[PDB]
């Protein structure tokens, strides 16, 4: 029925006891009691800051909630104490609730030495409070010692938020927790932490990931669980994998580029958490995360109706500052939402009304063309709604002026519609990658994806590396091929882990897979780092790969993010040469996201 959106703080920063609260986790008890567990921080940092765990309670479904009690307290008086992260857990077969936080004493995350034994002070330990009734009373241990069967795993942390029980498969019952934890080489991996007897005993799974941070698991409609991660590589995205073995090991891990993240923690529910394993709406999912990928705000939620392959439906619910927040499926059919807002701890209720949109993802896909030509490329609307509306149209947000129309075919339930969208590029548009946005408008909601339209490059995917001066591959992936992999977020990189690696002059040169009429390269710079970027440059180019024509074009590029052209007087070619000549502020290395060849397909 009717859209609703509700909010309202649970701690403000200095009120109630606490200078700064932080680091939202949320649950709905067997009874329907609502329990908002987060940070109490004497000394506004987290771990190894004194810190409380601490609780509200809202028996009357997210209306009203009572005092501020205290599930873990923190020790001020030294020896200190920390206990930080917050993460609920609710068994709901047997019905007990679990509340996973760190026990830190003299080290953070960062200086945790290896090792298990509770006493030792520098140690991060894994702390579990245990209420058998509802929230109300706590019992606490210390994990660490069951959950670090690789003793070069020096450092872990639960991931805040909320976890989950799996209801599917030969694991049903099983509770499961993510951590990040630190291994011996000191890279930030992924794990996830299980009981397959209702808490009594907890386990580690196999560690998968490199450049991980806190994550979170979600079974879906085939009992699969898919992982979703905070990038701490920075690549601007989710990082995401699949485990078909409930939570003990996952799959590649993959940059998500429908999930831009500034590198901040997330949430992913099953929006119908009781349905039949294979149905339709145990296919449905809502995320929350910060919907920008360099800052902490426009807090957005995403609907997937289909184990989050698609992400058809988002509305923003917090177009300024939103860091952490966690998403809690409520009985009366409604979603709990709590985030941090800057001063401390929100609490907000949206319906699925709210989220406007249609559970009918359609695809458009990619398509390629010089500036002059007219093209129509077909719309598949996959229509997940089961439900008739007469008369939907396409809506797309394409450049000022270019020549564009969408079409769609009456929605009809259980099966497929077509379309079709005509684009028209008017002569002299700048070579490039288009983003256009298309949207679904229908009378029971909205539905929207993105195609990208290339207008005079080259396909990277006939290309190849034809040379490279130099690569990193050691350390990290800086790979020249990554500069034709269609990824802003990777990158290559010139070798720097050995310290006999040259500087500049750098130099890639492309195969082009055949030759072309060419008139001009698009250098991206790497996005995440801002002291490997090239200044000064010139650009050769050549039909046999051996005897280089040039400078066919020289100059020095800006510190823009964005694509940015060296043009030159069109001609036949078969490879495409870059000289880095220096660097921005006179660094060894170069880094590039992306080369495009403008030119002739
Ligand atoms: O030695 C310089 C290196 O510094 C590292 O911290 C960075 O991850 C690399 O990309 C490289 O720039
Ligand atoms: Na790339």
């Amino acid at each position: 029925g009717e859209p609703l959106y509700t909010e309202q703080d649970l701690a403000v920063n200095g009120r109630e006891g606490f200078p700064n609260y932080r680091i939202p986790a949320l649950t709905v008890t067997p009874d329907g009691d609502l329990l908002a567990s987060y940070d109490g921080r004497p000394t506004g940092i987290d771990a190894p800051g004194p810190n409380s765990i601490l609780q509200r309670r809202s028996t009357d479904g997210g209306r009203t909630w009572g005092e501020q009690q205290v599930v873990s307290a923190g020790q001020t008086t030294a020896p200190i104490k920390g206990f930080s992260d917050p993460s609920y857990l609710v068994d709901r077969e047997t019905g007990t609730i679990f509340n996973f936080h760190v026990y830190s004493q003299r080290q953070g995350f960062a200086g945790s030495r290896p090792g298990t034994d509770p006493a030792d002070p520098n140690v991060l330990h894994a702390n579990v409070a245990t209420s058998t009734d509802g929230g109300l009373t706590w019992s606490h241990r210390t994990i660490t010692a069951d959950i670090t069967p690789d003793p070069g795993w020096r450092s872990r942390f639960a991931a805040s938020g909320e976890g989950i029980q799996l209801r599917y498969g030969p694991h049903a019952g099983r509770l499961i927790q993510q951590y990040t934890i630190i291994n011996a080489a000191g890279a930030f991996q992924a794990v996830s932490v299980y009981s397959d007897d209702h808490g009594r005993t907890w386990r580690a799974g196999e560690a998968v990931g490199v450049g991980m941070d806190a994550n979170k698991t979600v079974e879906l409609s085939d009992g699969r669980v898919l992982l979703n991660s905070r990038d701490s590589a920075r690549s601007g995205y989710r990082k995401v994998a699949v485990s078909t073995d409930g939570g003990h090991s996952y799959g590649p891990v993959t940059i998500d580029r429908d999930l831009p993240d500034p590198t901040n923690n997330a949430s992913i529910i099953r929006a119908f958490p009781d349905a039949p394993a294979g149905s339709a709406r145990a296919k449905v999912l809502l995320f929350s995360n910060a919907a920008s990928q360099t800052s902490r705000s426009q807090g957005t939620i995403r609907m997937s109706c289909d184990d989050g392959q698609t992400w058809p439906v988002s509305k923003v619910f917090q177009p300024g500052s939103m860091s952490y927040s966690t998403l809690t499926a409520l009985p009366d059919g409604t979603y709990g939402l709590l985030y941090e807002p800057g001063t401390g701890i929100r609490y907000a209720n949206f319906n699925l009304a709210w989220l406007g949109g249609i559970c009918a993802p359609f695809t458009i896909p990619d398509v390629a063309l010089e500036p002059g030509q007219q093209v129509t490329v077909p719309v598949a609307v996959t229509n997940q709604s089961g439900i008739a509306v007469p008369k939907p149209s396409l809506q797309l947000d394409a450049s000022p002026d270019w020549q564009v129309q969408g079409s769609v075919e009456p929605l009809m339930p259980g099966r497929q519609a077509k379309g079709q969208v005509t684009i028209t590029v008017p002569a002299g548009t700048t070579p490039g990658r288009y983003r256009v946005g298309a949207t679904l408008r229908t009378s029971a909601g909205n539905a929207s994806t993105t195609f990208t339209v290339t207008v005079g490059l080259l396909d990277q995917a006939r290309m190849s590396i034809a040379d490279v001066d130099s690569e990193e591959t050691a350390r990290e992936d800086g790979r020249a091929s990554n500069v034709i992999d269609g990824n802003p977020s990777t990158f290559w990189h010139t070798e720097w882990s050995r310290a006999d690696a040259p500087g500049y002059p750098h130099r890639i040169s492309l195969d082009l897979g055949g030759t072309h009429t060419i008139s001009g390269l698009q250098y991206t710079r790497r996005q995440n780092s801002a002291n490997e970027q090239v200044a000064d440059y010139e650009i050769y180019t050549s039909l046999n790969g051996t005897t280089w024509d040039g400078p066919v074009a020289s100059g020095r590029f800006t510190t823009s993010l964005a694509p940015q052209r060296a043009v030159f007087p069109a001609r036949d070619a078969r490879y495409i040469r870059l000289v880095a000549l220096s660097e921005q502020t006179g660094h060894k290395y170069a880094a590039v996201a992306e080369l495009e060849v403008e030119g002739q397909r």
